[PDB]
């Protein structure tokens, strides 16, 4: 897989930075978003935009005195699904569900 | 931690006085108040008063 553009420059790296407010809130943070090609015959280029919380606020990344540890992670996607046909049913309202 | 404003001043902390009456009662103390900011993401500037 591949991730910067050029000159840096080991394809898989990026080099960034951060840096957080007196009291602990976030200032800042950079870059905000990632190009990636996984290389592997899915559709090149996806953007990716990592998010670690609004400036000046507890809701992202946060320095403290207490111990560093890892909290939460969250995402959009699936896997791709298929439909079984032997198990429908119909409900009331008269929408059709159906189980993947 | 941070506590007093400025000017004594080292940050962490206040120097305040208390007296009592002649007979062990309360006259009454000062400061009545502290300003404390956690200074570890919890929201700044509480305002406890003792």
């Amino acid at each position: 897989a591949e991730i910067n553009t050029t000159g840096e420059g080991p394809t898989n790296i990026i080099v960034g930075t951060a840096r957080f407010n007196n009291d602990g809130s976030l200032a800042n943070y950079t870059p905000k978003t990632i190009n990636f090609s996984p290389n592997n015959g899915a559709a090149p280029n996806q953007q990716i935009k990592l998010s670690f919380g609004t400036s000046g606020s507890n809701d992202g990344l946060v320095s403290s005195n207490s111990a560093s540890t890892l909290t939460g992670q969250a995402t959009d996607g699936y896997t791709s699904g298929n439909l079984k046909p032997d198990a429908i049913r119909v409900d009331d309202k008269g929408n059709i569900l159906g189980e993947f």
